[PDB]
């Protein structure tokens, strides 16, 4: 059937016969009454059965053991669905397929009915997904931890052509994978007041909010490890959230405890755009007041909770502990285990630092500033009293570290502040987790360059020993085997499947790239793959393409940066060849643009809006045919990218050159048969490095470019009056021709582009439709398209997660992965 | 070990292994990390697991044969723990204990880890838990409909002598025994508006909430019959509460749902008390309005969803369907059924009165004024714009009945009248349950009468067919066998075990009330009940007691009817005599008063504040030793009430004849071996009718006295001038003697008892104490008290729910009880 592992005689039946237990006992249905919905979660409780024996053994192997645990601290853990997932790493797959099929079920339409965990907004949330799988995969005493919204990013709808937002009630049915954990409920504080009295500050008259752990299981690939990823939940203590007394109400007292469980209530669905409120700020203070208090305990246990040197020597503590920052949402980590270092466990100041520089590594992704995190004093100084004292005096100690090494250099005194004056003081959270860590790292070489050369510049000649690059991958586990088996057996029949753990042996189909038969198969794949894609959108969506034409497919959130629009300007230009040339082949093309708005991103809408709109001409222009469609891929989330990505032809990777730090969806093409035309940016630049500029359709300006550009002063009127085509669509726009009943609808967009234009998308233009042009010429010819498309996939191994983690480990972490399965799952009870 | 049942030797085992099953698969810990809560969990689980098979099977039955369906509907439903429960019901208790023992754990341990499900204030919640235990024993098809509050009746705690509420979490740690049921999630309408057209009334522009049902199992005693309770819960449509688009926020708006939600967030803890606050009214249309679709759902299909006369014809529904109103907080259940027959279903307004009125029934439960409901008229015009048209549709033609049946007689019209003018209109729910049920009782034969001679007296001549009178009862098996399996076995030795669903066979114990060896045995398990609670004291609350002395307790929600007062009169008189004369004999007594305080009911904690004044002035007294002490019992709950009552000497039922319309505790302490000083008032009489009056403790005013003192005048200093001794009291409290530190504290009570006594403590006094001392007499005889005990439990039979329920069937319902067991729980999978 494929290599989804084996379909044991033994294994089938014991499936068969634990799925009914659960369809019985755990869902209390009969055969008669249950519906997909119940087969699902029968088979979700038979699979998530498997791995709690393993699930047991890991957590206990490291008690005993006790290694270096490494602490992954993010608020967001954009997980998707994970039923197969766990299947595929399990080496279940077939088994199910098999003992499904026999009780005369289609484990495919059972695997559709599983919620995603849209616990995250786009990169930097699959980013730590990605990062659990590998880290589970290498062998490392991992934990994730973060909070357990109990409402996603949002589901959108596009209604009239515009986004709809609407709750994503992903526990409404609940979630079979997460275990409860209210026994090990922690304390959290907020408010109150600092108290100095003779020997230490104490933090007092605090409100308090209990934090609850869910723990989900994070198995490795075929390796028996399965991790733990912890998510806290908020909830209201019964005492003080009814016991301040004196009136107000009993029943009232009661309904205001969500107000303290609000805390934990919505991911705040933002992508690379900062908003300074309460409420986040909040959120940020929980996961990180909460996991701390879990990382010491465990500590205080070790094997200093026993002897060891005897006496709680938190200076074992850098050698025990790894918290690394997925960027400066827990940033308040760092003041935090400060204060319980200094406060509670009362070490002097510069042993305390140590300790806590020691320990703690900070991940930069972005350098675009409205996306910096810089918090409101009054805000910090109200809410956390004493973290604003601790960071004040932390900024005390740097600068006067700088004087020491820059005398006299009094502007970048204040240029590296953490403190920044002006109409409100606020704390820039990037410059504190750079001072308070051992490490910085940028998620692509060129971002990691940018960023000493730019904007943390002064810190890196500061200390130059901090700064690093770990350049960004994906797992090839959910990212090729889950979502494109029909590709991973064909490189298994020719190379085996030891690449799916070391993804560098795809090196080897190099050899087969002149291979006939090969080539037929990876052009067969791609085939199967665009015709099950074009079949699921009129089975869920409605209203036909053809799966013949080329599929040009952009995909990720709505941003400026990312060009949206670049690639809309291009596919009007299409059009208005064709209607200039009607009669005249061109190369037949599916252009599918998706991705989610923030709710307040106005600009953002208005392209979903512009996108639709062209639509609604393109594909009913009589004259155009069947030769160009123009769809919205409507709420786009891990779930549908598992779908689109192996059906696509075109990767569309084209944001300004030094604005999309790394990005990872231009990887999820590579592995998975599409060709990419994008700028030299981000991780594009390494993977035109890797498979060779020949083999990808490169574009546009260059950073340099882009700072020439703004030395000079950029003039979108310049490109408007020397191009006539550009100037066609922008009239076309401004006059009414893409919406009709509302003629002044795109005002805001041709006004933006031509005056306050932050990413030149006139600047690429040219440049852009000429390299469309080419790989069209290169679409004609099959055999060739396919040829190039081998020698990207051949060449994709450095970008998978378990290359980044290895990284990490090594030069961070300071730890040695280990492809060592644990001793089986075998029963055992002690 | 007792008659718990066997102790099989191929079931022990195959209850340890399922146990060990549940730890590892289940909870997901290894015997290493697991505490007392995680063991009481997997026993939990277990347990349950033997229930599925037959629940199962029983509602499958209930659809194949398709019996008349009886549908309780109470907002309350008081069920305490589960787990020993359903252990005594499947006969697993013997099995458990010895397995668990096996494992190497005490079962009564982890019984006591166990929440209760408190959502109930008193004596109705926990009459309708009974029931429905009885109408499981009794194959009904009978289902509990109510409302899954997340905080039941807070948690009592006393600080410096005062009542501290706290939130009752109890589902913090899980329920075991529910299971969501979120795919039959219904929609619920609030606000809106009334649009009349053409064919018909339209409710319009209406609020949803969606309401998810719960499933809990409710076992039949040893019949393999498992009934549904069917507990409702809020929750929010992720559309409209957050598509009500343009501004506002999309954070806030999602923030927002907790307020659809709030509907079953809390109960009210008020007893018999009527507070008009909307969120009430809201929780009462709540759960009538997803409870009658449900209803209808299972009629449309019964045989009629397939044949019969072919037309939705509603002639056969009252055929099909009972549907019971406990009281009348389910009231709009009538104009709720109207609105779906006549503006859904399309009927003519007579025929659908005719079938509403004849599925329908009503359960008076009080005759104090401040507890019947009377809904403003301007709430229900706002929150259920139709609903108030239909009440006026309906009082429109119930009062032309009147004025037929009685014509000329105006003031008769004005009295009988659903709706009552003045300050503001109201509609009174009372007057809406008697016109549109076909059945009104009473629960308590006096309580019964009282309601046709009284309050109810014009309709009782309008229609005296409708009054009937259902006395309450009390289940056998939780109020004997499982919190007095001492008591249950040594009854059992003599005459077996048939009584248990067979109450009344306990009469053949008066046959050996001359029997030597009977009354050593029931004054040993009494002695052993009273030391395991003296125990459970100094373990749980720490501060010893004396188990010698008499167990003098009163235990029932606090209230100005129920008298704890003239309690508290007595025991002030007990301690000034020992003072007076203090190395004179007297009979040493532990007087134990507990139970709750509505929040807002400021004399009632008054009263719990003298109680504990009084027992810190007793209790420290060193003159008295002890000969007298006086204890608080804190959170009095379900799980507490079986642990006093069975040890329990002297039950406390003194409300002043008229007011208590039945009780049901006193009938608990009957039945398990107390005497029962009391008032002619409620059930009491019929208690001492079945008993003997010579074998009862019966003082003070009958009804007719206290009429008879109304008319000529209650006055309270008159019986202040005439007893020395209350006098005394009186001085007492009003001087400090009881108060030191705050001399006027008890200025209220003094203040109330002298010139506001609605319920006249006073007049009942002297012939309380004179009874007192006659039972202080026979407790000095051992032999003669034991003697009436055994008269006063073989004579208890009547009492038991099962009598009552068949009653209810017969008499009511039109259905007859049975006593057959299903059909084994054996494995089947069809
Ligand atoms: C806070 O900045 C970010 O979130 N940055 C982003 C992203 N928005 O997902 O992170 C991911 C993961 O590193 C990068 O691949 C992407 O280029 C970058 O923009
Ligand atoms: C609304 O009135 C009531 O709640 N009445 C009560 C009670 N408060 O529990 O109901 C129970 C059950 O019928 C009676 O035994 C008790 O005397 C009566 O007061
Ligand atoms: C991989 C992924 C992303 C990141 O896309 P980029 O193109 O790097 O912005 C965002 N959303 C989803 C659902 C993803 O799978
Ligand atoms: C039986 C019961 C009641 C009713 O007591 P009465 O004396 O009838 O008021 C109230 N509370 C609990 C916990 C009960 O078990």
């Amino acid at each position: 059937i494929s290599v989804r592992g084996l379909a044991g005689v033994e294994n089938v039946t014991e499936l068969k016969k634990n799925f009914n237990r659960h369809l019985h006992f755990t869902l209390v249905k009969d055969r008669n009454v249950a519906t997909p919905r119940d087969y699902y979660f029968a088979l979700a409780h038979t699979v998530r059965d498997h791995l709690v024996g393993r699930w047991i053994r890991t957590q206990q192997h490291y008690y005993e053991k006790d290694p270096k645990r490494i602490y992954y601290l993010s608020l967001e853990f954009y997980m998707g669905r994970t039923l197969q997932n766990t299947m595929v790493n399990l080496a279940l797959e077939n088994a199910c397929d098999e003992a499904t099929y026999q009780l005369g079920l289609d484990m495919e339409e059972l695997e559709e009915i599983e919620e995603d965990a849209g616990l995250g907004n786009g990169g930097l949330g699959r980013l730590a997904a990605c990062f659990l799988d590998s880290m589970a995969t290498l062998g490392l005493a991992a934990y994730g931890y973060g909070i357990r919204y109990e409402f996603g990013i949002f589901n959108q709808k596009i209604c009239g052509g515009w986004q709809m937002e609407e709750a994503d009630d992903w526990l409404r049915y609940g979630n079979p994978w997460e275990k409860a954990r209210p026994e090990f409920t922690l304390p959290v504080h907020f408010y109150g007041r600092v108290e100095h009295t003779s020997q230490g500050a104490k933090w007092v008259d605090t409100q308090v909010v209990l934090a609850m752990p869910y723990d989900t299981p994070v198995p490795g690939y075929r390796n028996n490890v399965v991790n733990t990823m912890r998510l806290w939940s908020a909830k209201a203590p019964n005492d003080f959230n009814l016991k301040d007394f004196n009136v107000g109400g009993y029943i009232q007292a009661v309904l205001d405890r969500n107000l303290a469980e609000n805390i934990s209530r919505v991911l705040y669905p933002n992508d690379n755009f900062f908003e300074g409120k309460e409420l986040r700020l909040k959120q940020e203070y929980f996961v990180v007041a909460a996991t701390l208090q879990d990382i010491i305990r465990r500590f205080k246990s070790s094997k200093f909770g026993c002897r060891d040197p005897v006496r709680t020597n938190f200076d074992a503590f850098p050698d025990k502990v790894a918290i690394q920052l997925n960027d400066t949402h827990p940033s308040l980590a760092i003041p935090e285990l400060m204060r319980v270092l200094v406060d509670l466990e009362r070490l002097d100041w510069d042993k305390a630092w140590e300790v806590t520089v020691k320990t703690c590594a900070y991940t930069n992704h972005t350098v675009i500033p409205e996306a910096l995190e810089r918090w409101p004093v009054h805000l910090l100084e109200t809410l956390l009293p004493r973290h604003l004292q601790i960071i004040y005096e932390i900024n005390q100690r740097f600068l006067n570290r700088v004087a020491a090494a820059f005398p006299g250099d009094v502007d970048r005194l204040r240029r590296m502040s953490l403190v920044e004056e002006g109409a409100v003081k606020r704390i820039n959270m990037a410059h504190l987790c750079i001072a308070g860590s051992h490490a910085v790292n940028g998620v692509a070489r060129i971002h990691s360059e940018i960023l000493k050369k730019t904007i943390f510049k002064d810190f890196y000649e500061l200390e130059p020993h901090k700064f690093q690059n770990k350049t960004n991958g994906i797992t090839p586990r959910r990212w090729l085997v889950l979502c494109n088996p029909g590709l991973a057996e064909i490189i298994a029949e020719r190379i085996g499947e030891e690449y799916i753990s070391d993804l560098d042996q795809l090196r080897k189909l190099l050899s087969y790239v002149d291979d006939e038969a090969f080539i037929r198969d990876v052009a067969k794949v791609k085939q199967e793959n665009k015709l099950k894609f074009a079949a699921y959108l009129e089975r869920e969506y409605k209203v036909h393409i053809n799966p013949n034409s080329l599929f040009d497919v952009q995909v990720k959130r709505i941003h400026e940066y990312k060009r949206q629009l670049l690639n809309c300007l291009h596919v009007i230009t299409l059009y208005n060849r064709i209607k200039k040339e009607p009669n005249k082949f061109v190369v037949p093309r599916t252009v599918m643009i998706g991705g989610k708005a923030a709710p307040g991103y106005h600009m953002a809408k208005m392209i979903i809006k512009l996108i639709t709109a062209i639509g609604d001409v393109v594909n009913h222009d009589p004259v155009v045919g069947d030769r160009l469609r123009v769809i919205f891929l409507e709420n786009y989330r891990v779930s549908l990218a598992e779908k689109v990505i192996p059906a696509a032809d075109l990767s569309e990777q084209i944001s300004t050159a030094g604005t999309e730090a790394s990005g990872t969806g231009n990887m999820k093409f590579m592995l998975n048969g599409a060709l990419t035309i994008g700028t030299m940016d981000g991780a594009n630049v390494e993977m035109a490095e890797e498979a060779g500029e020949e083999n990808f359709f490169i574009f546009g300006m260059r950073v340099e470019d882009v700072d020439r550009l703004d030395q000079r002063g950029y003039n979108a009127q310049e490109y408007y009056d020397r191009i006539p085509e550009l100037r066609q669509i922008i009239e076309q726009l401004s006059s009414g021709f893409f919406s009709p009943k509302q003629p002044d609808l795109f005002k805001d967009i041709v006004n933006m582009l031509m005056h306050h234009d932050r990413f030149k998308v006139f600047a690429d233009y040219e440049e852009y439709v000429k390299c469309q042009e080419r790989v069209s010429a290169l679409y004609k010819n099959p055999r060739e398209w396919t040829r190039m498309v081998i020698r990207n996939i051949a060449t994709s191994g450095k970008f998978s997660s378990d290359r980044t983690i290895a990284q990490y480990a090594r030069e961070i972490w300071g730890v040695e992965p280990s492809r060592q399965r644990l001793p089986a799952p075998d029963e055992k009870i002690p």
